[PDB]
């Protein structure tokens, strides 16, 4: 239900929106937030969802905050407030100055130099996949590449158990969208629970995989803590096992839906980067948000110390006053303007590794499977919080209409 409202919150910013359960989500996710960017709506609305909180529309206010990191931090960045206060990974949960320091820990286990080392295994691992999924003439999309595809790669790159797999990304999964079994601190607990030892273990006797490398890091010169390395490593699973995960499945529904839109790509496969910037602004998928460090009027509106503000690096791609015709998707966009990556101080770190991931599944896909469809009958049922995503994307197509090599 909705939490009274705040006596400073005036009737008229009342726009009762529920991120994780949002009202018109049969219609797709990525349209359901956009009915906050409907023209009676303001910019900034305050919803009693989920505690109550306020919610930016436009990509200009959500710009704005995300710079100014005085009046909006990410000490709590997570609604509802219990999930912001429990929230403690690293970098994302501390402001500058403080912040800083630990993203050139970070890129070093996720960032481009990495990623050119990861580069040949997950074109290999893209390739397998596909071949082996394309004779059957079907696939569960979700479980059988955008899945495994990014994860088998993450655990690569920090020496976890394949095995390990479901329950990680089960846990994972109650940070960003909660089947009501576990609270976001029960969560996060059981994800430290898992590190704690691995990474006593792994600042004892030290390896080549990232938890080693965060685990025996150096941050502006002094030894990283065991707190602290628990705190980024449980970042980087959240990050290896729920973004490229759910981006993967929007991008394939849409190309199974359009099929003008693949033969573009078959046709002139030098418009793929592109194309992929056009879907990371078409099927744009966080929302995080920052607290108030002080009573702030921002755009004529009063915010009061402690409010929490949802900021949806979502929304200022799909705002009409950044792009035209924002749903309509297009690889020959002029101006393709977004946020998907963040904006700020806290921009992705991971952003190169998922731009290759995204970049080798279209041109590897349809090199092997150009032409596929939604199964017969299926409804595409997406899903809403942190991070959205796709309940299941089942595929059909006539192998007869495939090319191995
Ligand atoms: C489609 C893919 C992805 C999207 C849309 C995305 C989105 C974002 C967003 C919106 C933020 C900012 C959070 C905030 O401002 O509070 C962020 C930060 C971050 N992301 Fe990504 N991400 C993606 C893939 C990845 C991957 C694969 C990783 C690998 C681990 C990753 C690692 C990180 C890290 C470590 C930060 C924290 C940086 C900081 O707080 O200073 N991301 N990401
Ligand atoms: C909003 C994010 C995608 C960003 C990386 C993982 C995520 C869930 C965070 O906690 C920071
Ligand atoms: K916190």
């Amino acid at each position: 239900n909705l939490a009274p409202l705040p006596p400073h919150v005036p009737e008229h910013l009342v726009f009762d929106f529920d991120m994780y359960n949002p009202s018109n989500l049969s219609a797709g996710v990525q349209e359901a937030w956009a009915v906050l960017q409907e023209s009676n709506v303001p910019d900034l609305v305050w919803t009693r969802c989920n505690g109550g909180h306020w919610i930016a529309t436009r990509g200009q206010l959500i710009r704005e905050a995300y710079e100014d990191y005085r009046h909006f931090s990410s000490e709590c960045p997570f609604i509802p407030r219990e999930a912001g206060e429990a929230y403690d990974f690293i970098p994302t949960s501390m402001d500058p100055p403080e912040q800083r320091q630990f993203r050139a820990l970070a890129n070093q286990v996720v960032g481009m130099p990495v990623v050119d080392k990861l580069e040949n295994r997950i074109q290999e691992l893209a390739c397998s996949l596909i071949e082996s999924l394309r004779p059957q003439g079907q696939c569960n999309f979700t479980e059988d590449y955008a899945e495994p595809f990014p994860i088998r790669i993450f655990m690569l790159l920090a020496g976890l158990p394949e095995e390990d797999i479901p329950h990680l990304k089960y846990l994972t999964d109650q940070m960003t969208r909660p089947d009501g079994s576990m609270t976001f601190a029960e969560a996060k607990e059981a994800l430290y629970d898992y590190l704690i030892p691995i990474i006593e273990q792994r600042r004892q006797k030290p390896g080549t995989d990232a938890i080693s490398i965060v685990a025996n890091g150096q941050v502006n010169g002094r030894p990283i803590t065991s707190d602290e390395a628990k705190r980024m490593c449980g970042l980087l699973l959240v990050g290896g096992l729920d973004t490229v995960v759910n981006f993967l499945s929007f991008s394939m529904e849409f190309l199974a839906k359009s099929p003008e839109h693949r033969q573009e790509l078959i046709e002139r496969p030098e418009r793929i980067p592109a194309a992929c910037e056009e879907l990371l602004r078409r099927f744009s998928l966080v929302a995080d948000g920052r607290i108030l460090t002080s009573d702030y009027e921002f755009h004529g509106v009063q915010l009061k110390k402690g409010d929490q503000i949802l900021l949806p690096q979502m929304l200022s791609g799909l705002d009409e006053r950044e792009n035209a015709c924002p749903m309509h998707v297009d690889f020959s966009r002029q101006k393709v303007s977004h946020t998907t990556f963040g904006h700020g101080s806290h921009l992705x770190l991971g952003q190169h590794l998922a731009r290759l991931q995204i970049i080798v599944t279209l041109k590897e896909w349809l090199t092997r499977i150009p032409d596929f469809s939604i199964a017969p009958g299926a409804q595409i049922q997406h899903k809403s919080g942190i991070v959205s995503g796709v309940q299941a994307l089942p595929l059909v197509w006539d192998p007869a209409t495939t090319k191995a090599v």
